[PDB]
């Protein structure tokens, strides 16, 4: 829970140039689902420790970075290797299927 990072606007570009492969939550306190999956995230950024940074931006917030990178909608997932996006899930899904999902995609 405090190991996630909370990103804004401001932050984000520079956060995510600066550590390796980090998974990003669009999220709102409206959006039921992203509510849902949040301790699972929880759970990951503990159970990922030192391999993956975990972050949170809160849309309502942070109106601008959404349409940067594309984000239609919430929750939406982005993985970033090396600053740079890698890997995106959209919807909501379950502590099994977001693991695979990273795992997928580290190495």
């Amino acid at each position: 829970s405090d190991k996630i990072i909370h990103l804004t606007d401001d932050s984000f570009d520079e956060v995510i140039r600066n550590n390796k492969l980090i998974l990003v939550d669009f999220w709102a306190e409206w959006c039921g689902p992203c509510k849902m999956i949040a301790p699972i995230l929880d759970e990951i950024a503990d159970e990922y420790q030192g391999k993956l940074t975990v972050a949170k931006l809160n849309i309502d917030q942070n109106p601008g970075t959404a349409p940067k990178y594309g984000i239609r909608g919430i929750p939406t997932l982005l993985l970033f290797k090396n600053g740079e996006v890698a890997a995106t899930k959209v919807g909501a899904l379950s502590k099994g299927q977001l693991k695979e999902f990273l795992d997928a995609n580290l190495a």
